[PDB]
């Protein structure tokens, strides 16, 4: 798609920290982009919708080609159309946002310029944010996370992408997602079936693998952190059902794994660690710093602070496994006592590594389940399973929560905020901000 411009687009700024070995920060100036699905989508020289509710233009978008010489994205109002709002080094998400239309919730990249995304590369390296999530109940999803995306959001490898990373192109990710609009400067019109259950979404014939790096997918209730491989590191497009995804009747595909090595306390046995009030080690009704570390070797450590008082990633016993560090014993043991093969069969933590070498993407999103309800995330699942089945019951939430419809009507000012974004060498983001 080409970009347009009947809508201004101005990033909200956002600052960031990368830190140093030698114990000093120094700011960063970057900003937010909202991702092109949530765009207008309109042709070149009218203001004919390619795209609207969940369905596309049969006249402009005949095919995939024709559909993205036709047709650009806008601009997009982040605050009044998308209720996305920074101040500072602050990146706050609204729910539901009410202007001409109603919007859910929002999918942003951090950029490094006006026209490109900023690439970390996390091995050997630590991420730290502070995140409020006192305002997400059951059924939401306050994510922040790293994709293997190009930094220019496709354009040089795909010519009829010139909106690029300035309108949000390019994702990503584990699931390789067939709801995007646009993948590899073709539309994704072919073979699209709106959903039955979203007034303003459907699924593609294609979608849009890479690695994925869940640091963080959370609400009030339960929080989990999740590697995910891929066979092929970076982006890269597929077929129908090969995604897999949630987006596939087939989960498991042919090139991701859509379900990672997870790591959620609560679902390890620790349901007094991470929830809401005094009574839980760290209390989700107040702002806490999460930190996690990338370690050469290929395993993933983790600490948090609240109050100034620091805790380490609660240790689990799971089948041989014991610890607080997420490396190959413990995916392994979890592949074991939960079932599932597809972290392993995707090469573990091994392929992992492969992405962290690299430069990834940085991700923030809010975001409610019309698939499966969050139910993975925060309540027992699948919803006939008990306490007695390992790894069944991921949080307190009830099996009949999440209900997109009902959290929109119930919870419409929900919101997560993220701040403080720190980076850089192991040891080196506890240090003071420059
Ligand atoms: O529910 N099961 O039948 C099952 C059995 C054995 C292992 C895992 C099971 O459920 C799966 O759990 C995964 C870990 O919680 C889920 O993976 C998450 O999926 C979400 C939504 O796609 C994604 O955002 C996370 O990053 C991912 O870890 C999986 O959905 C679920 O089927
Ligand atoms: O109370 N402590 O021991 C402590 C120690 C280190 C950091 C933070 C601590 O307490 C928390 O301090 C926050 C910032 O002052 C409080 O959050 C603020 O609360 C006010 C009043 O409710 C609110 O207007 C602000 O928007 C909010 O950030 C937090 O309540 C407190 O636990
Ligand atoms: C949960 O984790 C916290 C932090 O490590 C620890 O203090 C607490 O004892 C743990 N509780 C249980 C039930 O494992
Ligand atoms: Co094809
Ligand atoms: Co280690």
């Amino acid at each position: 798609q080409s970009a347009c411009t009947l809508q201004s687009e101005t990033h909200p700024p956002l600052t960031w920290q990368k830190c140093s070995s030698g114990g000093t920060c120094t700011q960063q100036t970057g900003s937010v982009v909202i991702d092109a699905n949530w765009r207008w989508t309109h042709a070149t020289n009218s203001s004919t919708n390619c795209y609207d509710g969940n369905t596309w233009s049969s006249t402009l978008c005949p095919d995939n080609e024709t559909c993205a010489k036709n047709c650009c994205l806008d601009g997009a109002a982040y605050a009044s159309t998308y209720g996305v709002t920074t101040s500072g080094n602050s990146l706050s998400i609204g729910f539901v946002t009410q202007s001409a239309q109603k919007n859910v919730g929002a999918r942003l990249y951090l950029m490094a310029s006006d026209t490109t995304y900023q690439e970390f590369t996390l091995l050997g390296n630590e991420f730290s944010f502070d995140v409020d999530v006192s305002q997400l109940p059951c059924g939401l999803n306050g994510a922040l996370y790293f994709v293997s995306m190009d930094a220019d959001g496709g354009v040089s490898k795909y010519p009829t992408n010139t909106a690029g990373a300035k309108y949000g192109t390019g994702y990503c990710d584990s699931q390789c997602p067939r709801d995007l609009k646009f993948i590899n400067g073709q539309a994704n019109v072919e073979g699209w079936e709106p959903s039955s259950n979203n007034a303003n979404t459907g699924i593609g014939g294609h979608g849009s693998c890479c690695s994925e790096m869940d640091i963080w997918e959370a609400n009030s209730i339960s929080e989990a952190l999740t590697p995910h491989p891929c066979t092929t590191v970076g982006q890269e497009i597929c077929e129908g059902d090969g995604c897999g995804g949630t987006y596939s009747d087939n989960r498991y595909g042919g090139t991701c794994d859509p379900d990672g090595c997870d790591w959620n306390p609560y679902r390890l046995g620790n349901t007094s660690f991470y929830g809401p009030g005094s009574s839980f080690t760290l209390d989700t009704t107040k702002k806490l710093t999460v930190v996690t570390q990338f370690e050469t070797s290929g395993a993933i450590n983790r600490y948090y602070v609240q109050d100034g008082v620091t805790f380490q990633q609660p240790n689990a016993e799971l089948g041989s496994y014991s610890g607080n560090e997420l490396n190959d014993d413990y995916c392994t043991a979890e592949e074991a006592e939960f079932g599932g093969s597809s972290f392993s069969d995707k090469g573990g933590l091994t392929q992992f590594k492969k992405a962290t070498s690299g430069g990834m993407v940085l991700v923030m999103s809010l975001w409610d389940d019309y698939y499966a309800n969050m139910l993975w995330l925060d309540s027992t699942y699948p919803t006939n399973e008990t306490s007695s089945t390992p790894g069944a019951v991921r949080g307190s939430c009830s099996t009949s929560s999440g209900v997109p419809a009902q959290v929109e009507s119930q919870s419409p000012n929900a919101k997560v905020t993220f701040s403080n974004i720190k980076f850089g060498p192991i040891g080196s983001t506890g240090n003071p901000s420059g």
